[PDB]
């Protein structure tokens, strides 16, 4: 009440601060009013995973063979079956190759199948922006992925003004670049306007286009690939060539339901527990995602999809947890989508049943403790508050977005709930005054 006034005109707060198991909350501001949750989405998403899949559940990627080895020839399709491991590495491929040639296979008569029938439909989920689709950041999280499915190139301008500024790209990254980037004379009137854009296109092309102001060393860039399964296929082929597989077919994708092959090499991810906490102190979208629609896969027992994904975290929630979200709107996993919409009511049933039940989860450890290694390393407004070591939070970030949501453990040694949403701050120092005058009171009068 006296704290909001710290903040600009413009802005929009929802905040619900709780004593753990209390009936009722010590601040109360437009507690129902929904709001865009950001990366505090991740909150729902690591709950709901733990109660479906549990914390010992392993991503899984595996060769599979469907038929008869004859004299190192294998009559028949080999099966790369990809399960959504956002930590899969092209070094892994290459091992599972390694393993398939150790176990007799020098040759398939067949085809080289790229599995990816635990997911369906599309990649991205429904209302991410669609000019983000490019960024490692928002790469689509697909049941192919490698090296997070993020490669990096580097941007050359050229020597005389008006020629192509070229590009250098690693060979081991099947990708394919052009160049229609036209580089600027230092000065031009051109620059203020010209953009340097990346346009996607079909099995990893990608154009560059536009303008570039000559310059004296590259410009470094990274961008997300946009067809994991003919990116993976691509590595794959690359790999079984190198330990001197052949084939007669060719690289076919799979995408329907099917029985699982001889299961001949595996990789299996760290457990979700290990999973979660990167995702929950880095702010992992990668790891959000793909648990995200694996939820649904495994709920139903159907391809996971971003419908399936939503429809099951809904009911987790419910049935488990306890809590009806109502009008809620969960559209993902990382909440990159701006569909995702909740309000600091909702979201604090979630933080209540995680705190009455962390022996159990042992979910708070994971969340960034503030003043340490993570998200709240350093926080102003915590740290002027004086609770550094005290709150463990989740951050939902975004140009004018500050979201918290998590817990403090105050003077008196009481633990409280609390979610604030708080957007439009397009108006740091009155978001760094408002939470170091709010944080402090609830730290030290409770
Ligand atoms: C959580 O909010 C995540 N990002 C998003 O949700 C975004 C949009 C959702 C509507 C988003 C849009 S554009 C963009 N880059 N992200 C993840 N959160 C963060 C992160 O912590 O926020 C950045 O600000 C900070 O670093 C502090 C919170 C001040 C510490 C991640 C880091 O950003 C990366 N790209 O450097 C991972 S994305």
């Amino acid at each position: 009440d006296e704290y909001i006034t710290q903040l600009p005109a413009g802005a929009n707060l929802a905040l619900m601060v709780q004593k753990v198991g209390a009936s009722a909350p010590a601040i109360d501001y437009h507690s129902q009013q929904m709001a865009l949750p950001a990366s505090t989405q991740k909150v729902i998403t690591a709950l709901a995973a733990l109660i479906q899949l549990g914390p010992d559940f392993r991503f899984t990627t595996t060769l599979e063979t469907k038929g008869n080895v004859e004299n190192g020839v294998l009559k028949g399709d080999l099966v790369a079956r990809f399960g959504a491991d956002p930590t899969l590495k092209r070094q892994d491929i290459r091992n599972m190759v390694a393993t398939l040639k150790k176990s007799g296979v020098n040759q398939i008569d067949g085809n080289v199948l790229i599995d990816t029938s635990i997911f369906a439909s599309h990649d991205k989920a429904p209302g991410w922006p669609w000019n983000d689709m490019t960024q490692c950041f928002s790469a689509p999280p697909a049941a192919a992925i490698v090296d997070r499915n993020c490669f990096s190139v580097s941007l050359y301008s050229a020597p005389k003004p008006g020629d192509m500024a070229f590009i250098r790209v690693a060979s081991y990254y099947p990708v394919t670049m052009f160049s229609q980037v036209r580089t600027l004379p230092r000065g031009s009137a051109e620059a203020q306007y010209c953009e340097l854009d990346v346009v996607p296109g079909d099995l990893n092309r990608f154009t560059l286009t536009g303008c570039l102001p000559q310059r004296s060393e590259p410009l470094p860039l990274a961008f997300a690939v946009q067809d994991g399964a003919s990116y993976a296929g691509a590595i794959l082929k690359y790999e079984l060539k190198q330990a001197g597989i052949t084939w007669s077919g060719t690289l076919l994708r799979q995408t329907q339901v099917n029985e699982p092959g001889t299961v001949v090499a595996s990789k299996q991810s760290a457990p979700l527990h290990d999973l979660l906490k990167i995702m929950l102190k880095k702010s992992d979208n990668m790891i959000a995602d793909t648990v995200f629609r694996m939820i649904g896969h495994a709920r139903f027992n159907v391809p996971g999809t971003w419908r399936a994904g939503s429809d099951a975290v809904r009911q987790i929630l419910r049935q488990q947890a306890g809590v009806d979200i109502g009008n809620t709107i969960i559209a993902d996993g990382s909440g990159l989508s701006r569909h995702n919409l909740i309000a600091p009511a909702t979201m604090m049933q979630v933080l209540q049943y995680i705190a009455q039940h962390d022996n159990e989860l042992n979910f708070i450890s994971m969340l960034p403790l503030a003043g340490y290694d993570g998200s709240l390393q350093y926080r102003a407004g915590l740290h002027q508050a004086g609770v550094d070591g005290k709150v463990s939070a989740k951050t939902g970030s975004l140009q004018g977005v500050y979201n918290l949501a998590g817990f403090i453990t105050t003077a008196s040694g009481q633990r409280m709930a609390f979610v604030q949403y708080l957007s439009g701050y397009a108006v740091r120092i009155p978001l760094v005054r408002f939470e170091s005058r709010l944080y402090k009171d609830i730290y030290q009068n409770n």
